[PDB]
């Protein structure tokens, strides 16, 4: 069971950062979205366009998936995204990331009926 | 089991204009620090000072806790803190927070051995 001291540190301590630390976006988001459990997911992209716009990519340009699957689609326009990449100094369970703001076309794999994004393949 | 569509939304979607803005600090932190699981914690403060400085409060000015417990202590000096307060628009599981930065004395409950902060009581 989590100690009261550890609980206080979790709920109330942020010694290493401040709200103005914009570079801290990936650290917090990778944590929030449960991609730092068991191991640090080394690379992950968040998309800041609407869900509707990202869903619409499944009806846009058909392209080769990096893994050779044939259900990938490239966005018709660039999108505002953030790449989160684990730093060389990063070490589990303290997963540290570099935050890179980018505007590139995205490639997603689509699946299901209706066909919706299921995997982020790449930016180009 | 988490659907593929939902997994993509969790891993790859953060729709919005200024994702890394200081205004989003509480949204990110309250999620990462596990205070939005089950329900939105309505009010929470993060402290930007060193753990040593916060621990030092346990040997400073004794004050009664808001709840009548007798193990609270007030910091002799002000500390850099961030208050996170639920917005009007906020409703679980879409917890939404207003981020406000202030410099105030903190009041914490101290417990255990060594006596360390275990609860954040108030700022003054
Ligand atoms: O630009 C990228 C590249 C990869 N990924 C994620 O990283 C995972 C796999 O990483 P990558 O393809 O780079 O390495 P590999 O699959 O060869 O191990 C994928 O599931 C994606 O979710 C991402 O979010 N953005
Ligand atoms: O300035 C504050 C006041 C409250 N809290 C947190 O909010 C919880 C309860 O809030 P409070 O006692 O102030 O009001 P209550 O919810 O009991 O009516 C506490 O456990 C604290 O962790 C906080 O972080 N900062």
């Amino acid at each position: 069971k989590e100690s009261a001291a550890a609980k206080f540190e979790r709920q109330h301590m942020d010694s290493g950062n401040s709200p103005s630390s914009s570079s801290n976006y990936c650290n917090l988001m990778m944590c929030c979205r449960k991609m730092t459990q068991g191991k640090c997911k080394p690379v992950n992209t968040f998309v800041h366009e609407s869900l509707a716009d990202v869903k619409a990519v499944c009806s846009q340009k058909k392209v080769t998936c990096k893994n050779g699957q044939t259900n990938c689609y490239q966005s018709k326009s660039t999108m505002r995204i953030t790449d989160c990449r684990e730093t060389g100094s990063s070490k589990y369970p303290n997963c540290a990331y570099k935050t890179t703001q980018v505007e590139k076309h995205i490639i997603v794999a689509c699946g299901g009926k209706p066909s919706v994004p299921v995997h982020f393949d790449a930016s180009v």
